[PDB]
């Protein structure tokens, strides 16, 4: 048809128009019809994404782990899991600082059981009900086992396995195309989502919110410059060269608010910049759900906002408790637009800011509005975290 442009341009066109349109209408009469007519064209987008998160989690790992020999998995597995966890802890620390510096939120005044649940009691039940991390466990296990079999002596299993491995790898690829298909519908959805927001904007409505948005976006820029450039220069990468390519990937997530749908793009980029097949196949899909630096930061800052409004001044011991709980939530969260705030309640109940009080939900409701904006920045940082950790490893290897 007439829609044959490259994808990214259509999305940038749709986003601009949605911002302008939403405002001019906000003033004038028809500001509450968008909620009635437009919004579905946004909800209909979200649901398409959640659909395709799981299948590409399960499959891509199985295919990724089986190809790599067991030995090489140890090196690239240990190295990465290290890089993913630490940086996620550094970031949340970097956010706490920024909250004390800006000081938002004036207003008016089992730990083992979780680390144990990552083993599924029944796999097909977790695969369905929604549990994310357990499927990462069973996926890896099944990828390693298929490896030993293909070397087995009896010619029946050596055939059986391959067919199994050929099926799944067939499943994934199907999902990579579905993604490309959705994106064509994205620009409409993008236009709607932002529009409904501007009709009910929160930016600069009050000094509190304004500070929040600045406290975050500053931390996210300090996160990139301070941490990533440091590391890249140490190992011997030219950053601006690295960022240059990444701009195609970063832009797509910024507007779209998804770490998964961008996945095929990211893997397209990595080849242009010359990384090896086996390493990026494994680390990218793993990194999407596990490595969420930016989500952590937002979860630390918001927690301090809620606490500062209540006046629940935080001793050191619980500040570490925030750090540790924020890391876990960034992992369990799924990687689609709304998941980031849902778990923010987890950390809150962990420290003891219970949702039973109406005041907290009022404070919570405030963050939830602006959350629409913050979602665009959060995703940009996360995707770069994956490309960075990948390039590092491919260097030493
Ligand atoms: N779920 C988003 C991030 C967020 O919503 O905060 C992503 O990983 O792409």
């Amino acid at each position: 048809k007439y829609i044959e442009y490259p994808v990214l341009q259509k999305i940038l066109i749709g986003l601009i128009l949605g911002a302008i349109v939403g405002l001019i209408l906000g003033h004038y009469g028809y500001a509450d019809a968008v909620k009635t007519y437009v919004k579905p064209f946004g909800d209909l987008f979200v649901r398409l994404l959640k659909m395709l998160v799981m299948p590409i989690v399960f499959a891509s790992l199985v295919v990724g782990a089986a190809s790599i020999s067991p030995a090489r998995l140890g090196r690239v597995g240990v190295k990465i899991v290290v890089y993913y966890l630490l940086t996620s802890a550094f970031a949340v620390t970097l956010g706490i600082i920024m909250a004390r510096l800006f000081n938002p939120g004036a207003g008016i005044h089992p730990l083992v059981k979780i680390l144990l649940d990552i083993v599924p009691t029944n796999p097909f039940g977790a695969l369905a009900n929604g549990q994310v991390c357990p499927t990462i466990f069973f996926a890896i296990i099944l990828g390693i086992a298929i490896t030993y079999l293909m070397n087995s002596e009896n010619e029946k299993v050596r055939k059986s396995a391959e067919t199994l491995l050929d099926a799944i790898n067939g499943l994934a690829e199907a999902m990579y195309k579905i993604v490309n298909g959705v994106m064509q519908y994205a620009p409409i959805g993008v236009f709607a989502l932002i529009a409904y927001v501007m009709a009910e904007q929160g930016v600069k409505v009050v000094g509190e919110l304004a500070k929040v948005t600045a406290a975050v976006y500053v931390g996210l820029t300090l996160q990139i410059l301070l941490v990533y450039f440091v590391l890249l220069k140490i190992y011997g990468i030219d950053p601006i060269s690295f960022i240059k390519k990444a701009k195609d990937a970063m832009l797509t997530a910024f507007v779209t608010r998804s770490s998964s749908g961008t996945l095929p793009v990211t893997m397209r980029v990595a080849k242009e910049m010359g990384i090896s097949e086996g390493i990026y196949s494994f680390t990218l899909p793993l990194g999407a759900t596990i490595n969420m630096d930016g989500t952590a930061l937002y979860q630390g800052v918001s927690t301090f906002f809620i606490a500062n409004a209540l006046g629940s001044h935080l001793t050191v011991g619980q500040q570490l408790t925030i750090v540790l709980t924020a890391v876990l939530a960034s992992i369990c969260t799924a990687g689609v637009p709304g998941a980031g705030a849902i778990m923010l309640a987890m950390v809150l109940e962990s420290v003891g800011l219970p949702l039973t009080d109406p005041n907290v939900a009022a404070a919570y409701a405030m963050i939830l509005g602006i959350d629409a904006i913050l979602d665009m920045g959060r995703t940009m940082v996360n995707v770069t975290g994956d490309l960075t950790g990948t390039a590092i490893v491919a260097k030493t290897e």
